[PDB]
């Protein structure tokens, strides 16, 4: 539910084409006037279906304007089946293109987080956390263009906090660092530039540190009070300021990982030559290889 | 270890709810064979027992005097009943609504026995969360008894090669360490004294915001007059501000209140017999 859903049948503004995606219902729609292409998310509901989830979800989607979070387009509802309509990117995730392509450049690593970490400074100054920053959510268009995508886990934690903020009850016995993350939530922002140095590694390496670990053996080890960040495996292949951005976006204490804007000036991101040419290199690759 | 694959009303009579959803769905009930009574709490289940039955050994291989006593378990349609000890006076709250506040060497001895709880508790990795008058059992023997549901939301996690520590740490304990027991034990204490937590007619939501505020100052006993240097000294060392700073379970225990000579259970078997008579 939504105060500016369109109460509408989505059909009648666009024509259904393929399916989208493993991690989703996604579909690559035309718009019936314009010709333009569109994604949209469908997911049947129920009228006894709970709509907090979804709704935080649109919210958190149509407040958003910046050009690296895909656009928003209005929502539908008709039919006991909602529709969420946003801008649609022809290469897919970077994910799908490094599983072909291979690993990227270091100058094409570069611009991705650049591009990532201007869309974070975006959310972060709305007060958003997008919490899974990763290869699969980070989708290119047919320019070489960065846009972030998926804020199905930032709508879970928003609609269950406020939820318990109003379950609450008696929490007249309540430590006061238990009452911090009872509002708050017991970590902020910063997670999302761990999560893109992490990233990093992931399109230097086709996949995250720890992937062929067991993902409880993770939760545990993360936990431990030993636990180093990880760090690239192939040293040699990598300049000392690619190696220094994983260092400082994985600070293991968030009471000393940059922001945002602060990890913007970095020599990494900060460097000349850093445009979507990068990304169109890759996507020639993609297609001629 | 048994977990009965039964369905627990083929050994007990369901007899009434306990508690008011402040315990959620736990009763009273009669051994069908003998006559005693036990406690069975209900909690759902999904379809998710590997780790259910580890915890399970670790409540029947405890006999700790400060833990409610553990009988059995049962599993039938989804649903895990617990047999529990049945005490007949119920909670300290269910008590000192109807006796009134407790002297402070009752409620030192309380605090005694708790901590030595929390302290068997946290030995395990456990934080029990709701310390609190309505959570502290008084068996007929006059026994100070916690009750141990840690066996008691991969939604939150999914996939975690991506998440920082500090998402992991929340994701696995919940933001906070087991000294936030030791907090709400020091609120308990002045429960004990006053039949009210500090600020219980505020707003939830208010009190819960007025905390997180740099300028906090942890509260105090109502009045100065009926206490003694030795129960300010506790509050004030409970009610540390920065869990850092907090002292632990075992440490508490050697403070001057919960060490002093004449705390035994007399103390609160004298409790019960006032209870006693305010029930005629
Ligand atoms: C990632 C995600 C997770 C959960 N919910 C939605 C999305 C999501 C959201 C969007 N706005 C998308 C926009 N565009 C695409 N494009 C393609 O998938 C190219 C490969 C197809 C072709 N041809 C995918 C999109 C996926
Ligand atoms: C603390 C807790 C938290 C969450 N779930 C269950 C319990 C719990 C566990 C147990 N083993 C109990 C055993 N006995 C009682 N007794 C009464 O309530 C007497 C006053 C009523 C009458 N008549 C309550 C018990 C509550």
């Amino acid at each position: 539910v939504d105060p500016d859903i369109f109460n509408r049948d989505p059909r009648d503004h666009y024509d259904l084409l393929q399916r989208l995606g493993g991690g989703t219902e996604v579909f690559k729609a035309r718009d019936k006037v314009s010709g333009d292409l569109v994604a949209l998310k469908m997911v049947k509901m129920e009228p006894d279906d709970d709509v907090s989830t979804l709704q935080k979800e649109i919210l958190i989607l149509k407040t958003c304007r910046h050009a690296n979070i895909v656009a928003y387009h209005g929502s539908y509802l008709w039919l006991q089946k909602l529709w969420i309509c946003m801008e649609f990117c022809g290469a897919g995730s970077l994910q799908d293109i490094y599983q072909v392509t291979g690993s990227l450049s270091e100058l094409q690593i570069s611009y991705v987080c650049r591009e990532v970490l201007q869309g974070l400074a975006y959310l972060h100054s709305q007060k958003k956390i997008h919490r899974d920053i990763k290869g699969a959510n980070i989708l290119i268009n047919d320019a070489g263009e960065v846009r972030l995508a998926d804020f199905g886990i930032s709508a879970q934690i928003g609609a269950e906090l406020a939820r318990r903020l109003e379950f609450i009850g008696t929490p007249y016995w309540m430590a006061p660092e238990v009452a911090a993350v009872a509002l708050k939530g017991g970590y902020n922002e910063l997670c999302d530039i761990w999560s893109l140095g992490i990233t990093a590694i992931e399109l230097a390496e086709l996949q995250p540190p720890l992937f062929d670990v067991h993902p409880l053996r993770v939760l545990f080890l993360m936990t431990k009070s030993g636990y180093q960040p990880p760090r690239l495996k192939e040293k040699g292949k990598w300049s000392a300021a690619f190696h220094n951005f994983i260092k400082v976006t994985l600070t293991k204490s968030p009471k000393k990982r940059p922001s945002a804007t602060k990890m913007l000036s970095h020599q990494l991101v900060s460097q000349p030559g850093l445009n979507r040419g990068l990304i169109l290199d890759l996507l020639d690759k993609l297609k001629n290889g």
